[PDB]
């Protein structure tokens, strides 16, 4: 039938899709959250399913004190000589002059298994991409860095060849490519198909003004040429489109010789009556990822339907694999493994944090730092995956001061949250109670108006209602009668285009969580949690 | 005999004195500098030397991605059963509603030795210090911290005692005080002295504000009562004072039974004709250490000479024993042992980014992360110490892009800093050139007017010359002969008093880096190492 | 009976006390409010009332479109030769490296008389001051700016001899006093007792750092030696004084041969359990009038009980004299002559903006500029003299846009005010809501749950109930049952020190007024205008 965009819904950016022989895979960008890197997969183009998470250890992946949107930036995947390869980027700056990184390669004969211990690249820019040529050569692809305060940052793509022998890159590094005047050249692939050396790049930026380009050359040092009716895709002159932001995009050549491409988005929640060209959107699901068909003309690839990007688009000529959903709505927590679309914050869960075992039916976790920290948290989340769902939890927790508080938190990044917690006061005991972010501007609206709980209540059921522009959060004691608590939250302000800072590369969450400031560890044990869309 | 304060100088701050027989041992915050905790010995409190830094290993202490002025805050090293006991605190949020961190516990027979693996105790409250009572029990007191947003976050001083044979902190934890209206209260310390528990408290903050208070108990339980007379000490009524923010101080009872007071000054640069009580000043040797004379008066200790602290005062009943200097002031780097007064950055210097050994008579840095980096930096400093000096080094380099660069800086955090550099342009080859940043708004304002260095120059001579309020760079390619650089530096930008952000706790250095953005790790070679005080 | 400061109450800065005969009289400076000038008459120091405004016709005080805390500054009355005399200067810049303003001087035979037409003086600085010599010469004293940018803006202070008989100031300017280390020297006024001129001033900003120094000569010419106990008056130094910001004083001879000083002062709001040298306070009431007595030694005055001021002071050996209120709690303008206390902004009032006479037993507002004009507003209002009191309206108003709105405002300055409004929306027809603004952040906080008034409905009874720390309005439409709207408001928002720019130098005020952006003039009228401390 037909794909509908996006593909990948909630924070999934920078896709880089990839075809092995008749399975194809999206990775995607995972920044701060770990395990590292979303890998995706589908039969037909039409239905995915999330199936993996290669950087899942430590000496695969170490982002322990990451600035927020640092860490796993834009991966590639690829697949050869019987193998999976994926590059990856560790972005430890994400602000001022430089952007100080690492680029590594990793291995792995299955997306899901245990990816091999990652070769040291280089960091003279993020984006690496990994290119097999035909001729059994391989070549590593990156932007290049210029950090010169007078100059725009984007020096160009820069290239240079890897040894899988050698286990290192060899030769020279050249700059091949400057990129159009429309700039922010990154998301360098190249693409060996007939006569010519296709060099795909994104440029504007990740913002409105994201575009990607293609430029080709019969040699693959170039010089390259850039399309005539670039750019190729970008919705930056059409403000109505559904999706926007529309760059950073990967090329894919099925099994059945049809062409498509994959890409970022964003959908902003409905700006109102307001200038379309000045309020061009805020985006609570991040960068999300959809798929264009790709025909070509004169040797140049172009998008099916318009260089703005389709939402509906015709799905490649394979018959249909539709999949079980990967998470129930009612997670009960009888498992001993973690739903895979639940994530932490920057380092691996031990049992020290967070425990199925140490109570059966329950995710016991253990307090640590608060919801600003950038080194550990107690704290598991999901991405927001619509504009309207609830979410919902229930906890024990006996907290004997305010610096304890366990709950259910709607987060973006570490000053940009909201959260209703289980928490205690020296006149009420344990009582419910707000505590919110906004760009590093702090509130608990209640103020003394916090909610007492019964001393006899075991677990408190805490519920928060996305409806689009705002959400609001519920509790109830007996799982069955539900009050609202009486602060109201915008969404807008869990999106990329709201947060400040260099880095407004992820999309909302929501999860739960438990802080004990005091050292003493203490465990909040949740017996469920519920995330339905509408 | 004179004590003339600072006896400390150049970053310093949060002095612990501490007696054992006839030495005696001060301890200082170091954040982020590593290795952490700065020990300087005397035997007569008026002449000091720098001996040790206990936490010197990543077992011990680790930091990697810790913010600016995180890490080790008020360190705090006692004396008794004749070893040395250290508590410490990693901060690892260093503003907001919390400040995320946690205490430990380490030992050594001496100062200078292998400190034993860290006991883990809370992290309820930086500051935290152990007291050793007569009855062979040991406490453990820390400030208390109120996340909560309509409270003032000093909710006092939490009490609980420790024990050595359980290596844990034992019983229940108390408040038992909640400081004066001057509030911030924090920097606690007990003493026992003949019928009083006496708690010591910093307060008003570590700014011009700050003070230090003194209450009292007939048990370490409290209730305390306050000094009739609060504070002890402080200068905040007196702009004029040659020492200002006197506070967070320790007591010693020294082996002559006498009494002094080890506490914290910052010394202003001149303000010059602007309003005395408006300007308080920019210290950019951050905060130093200093001494007063105690008297006892109605059981209340009292500072000899006036609250305000004196820059001069009479020293104990002790002989005078001065010290070699700890460092040359050329340091022509043909030793293998790195200066003591030399840190880096956070971690741990390896072979891998420094080495005395790769080249005889020569520091060679492997370039790493850029300078707004709070991960890797090949980067070794050490403490502006005087208003007045000159620095200088001389550096061979041969870099190939603009993402290598070589040099001589003057630095506070990641976010304010200056520094002349060995680099390369595409048009002139190697070239000398000068970037700054000023509470993280970059400049190079050479622009093209960058210095070429001639191809025969194998070591490039650069100089700092810090003349109190102002700052400036040359260069020389003969080691005789300088010119100045154009770009005339504030000092007041590299102090505690300019610098933005929640944590604006340590100093200026000035040292020598070497970044290669490439991932290459490029060699630079320093020949040496010059400091002078004029 | 003791002096109980502050004597003026509410917004009443700058005193310049003047004894006339057995008459003592204190002007205040008024900024932008007209008509300009304030002045309190005693006979005994203790009772105050409010009994003219020099400064009300544009010939003498033309502030049309001047900037908010511009205009009238610090003036000065003197009695000599059976007249008055008063100096005024009109400020037309608040900010930035100038402070452009002019000096005038009008004079009368009585306070409340019609003032004489102003002389032209100078505009090399502020306030001015007319001393009037025991040998018949006359001289203006006033702060000389320095508008360098390197330089403090307060150079010190000048004089120049003024010719009644040739209506100018004649004769060569000189500088004679540069001032003291504190600063912001300014203030100026030369008394000729005894011996000596004494010259006081003004320093230290007139904010919490305020204080009053006293300088003398054997000739008005200088040089001035310093009093070496400097300053005569200060709260600096005690942050728990109910006195804060004492200075900017003027000395008062009594017929009794005593001497007094009146000056400013703020009177901060509690600052709860904050750090008391941090958080100084917010003064709703703007500063506000007291007077000390002074006494001599060693021909230098003094400040009887300390350099801090005292709340209640001894009154001198006058027999008491008690005023009748200058209002009425419940003002029904029945009378043609608006209430002395109601002041309007900038310009006279006319009968095109407001009018007694077109209903009798109302005020007539005809709508003009929005709250944010620094033009022409149909707005009356009246100080806040207490930190608990009531106000409250009842307007007949049919609007028939959202561009009409009258009511009720507690208003600093055009961008910090606050205001519950008789208005239309085009759903609900005539509605109640709230307006705000925030140091230029604007908010209707009750979005769609405007409360709508029945088409029956005549007179709408307005009400503020301001409560210390926070502010609340209702309405009744009965005019015996009120409801509470539902918007606190923090009185800290109406105060000197919370509102932004450079000139911060009025207080709090509550008044009513009309809005009309369409240009029709739509009439409001107002039934009554209560005010009720306790
Ligand atoms: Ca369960
Ligand atoms: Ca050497
Ligand atoms: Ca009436």
């Amino acid at each position: 039938s037909l794909i509908k965009n996006p593909i990948l819904r909630g924070f999934n950016p920078d896709p880089s899709i990839c075809r092995a022989d008749t399975d194809y895979y999206i990775a995607t960008s995972t920044f701060e959250w770990f395990p590292g890197v979303q890998i995706h997969h589908s039969k037909d183009l039409v239905n995915w399913h999330l199936v993996a998470h290669p950087l899942n250890r430590t000496s695969l992946l170490d982002m322990k004190g990451n600035p927020n949107s640092g860490g796993i930036w834009a991966p590639d995947l690829s697949y050869h000589d019987g193998k999976f390869w994926l590059i990856y980027t560790d972005v430890k700056v994400t602000d001022g002059m430089w952007k100080d990184c690492h680029n590594y390669l990793t291995t792995c004969e299955s997306v899901d298994g245990v990816w091999s211990d990652p070769i040291t690249l280089n960091g003279s820019g993020f984006d690496a991409s990994l290119f097999h040529d035909n001729d059994g050569k391989k070549y590593l692809v990156n932007m290049y860095w210029d950090q010169r305060t007078y100059n725009h940052n984007f020096y160009g793509i820069v290239l240079q060849e890897y040894s899988d022998k050698e286990k290192k890159l060899i030769g020279k590094a050249k700059i091949i490519y400057k990129g159009t005047d429309i700039k922010y050249t990154e998301g360098p692939h190249i693409y060996h198909i007939g006569d010519y050396y296709y060099l795909f790049t994104a440029e504007g930026g990740t913002t409105y003004e994201h575009s990607e380009t293609v430029a080709r050359s019969k040699n693959i040092d170039g010089p390259y040429e850039i399309d005539p009716e670039y750019p190729l895709l970008t919705s930056w002159h059409d403000p109505r489109n559904s999706l926007q932001k529309c760059g950073h995009a990967s090329l894919v050549h099925t099994h059945t010789d049809e062409w498509y491409l994959a890409h970022l988005v964003g959908r902003p929640l409905p700006v109102g009556n307001q200038p379309v060209l000045e309020q061009r959107g805020y985006c609570p699901l991040g960068r999300e990822t959809s798929i264009q068909r790709i025909e070509w003309v004169d040797n140049w690839p172009r998008v099916v339907g318009g260089k703005q990007g389709s939402v509906n688009v015709e799905a490649p000529k394979i018959p249909e694999v539709k999949w079980e959903k990967t998470y129930d709505e009612k997670d009960n927590f009888d498992s001993d493994k973690l739903n895979i679309n639940f994530q932490s914050l920057r380092i691996p869960l031990t049992e020290n944090i967070a425990s199925l075992k140490a109570k059966k039916g329950n995710l016991r976790l253990y307090g640590k730092e608060s919801l600003t920290s950038t080194f550990t948290q107690a704290f598991i989340a999901r991405r927001w995956q619509s504009f309207k769902f609830d979410a919902s939890t229930s906890v024990s927790f006996s907290p004997d001061t305010f610096q304890q508080a366990a709950g259910l938190t709607c987060y973006y990044n570490t000053e940009n949250w909201s959260t209703i917690q289980v928490t205690w006061n020296e006149d009420k005991g344990r009582v419910i109670d707000i505590v919110c972010c906004d760009n590093f501007h702090f509130d608990m609206p209640l103020k003394s108006n916090v909610i007492p709980i019964p001393k006899d209540v075991e677990y408190i059921h805490l519920k928060v209602e996305v409806r689009v522009e705002t959400y609001q959060y519920s509790y109830s004691f007996d799982g069955i009668n539900w009050s609202k608590v009486p602060a109201i939250f915008e969404s807008r302000k869990l999106s990329d285009d709201y947060v400040q800072g260099g880095g407004f590369f992820t999309g909302a969450f929501v999860g739960i969580n438990c802080i004990d400031i005091t050292g003493n560890n203490k465990p909040a044990d949740f017996d469920y949690f519920c995330y339905k869309e509408e």
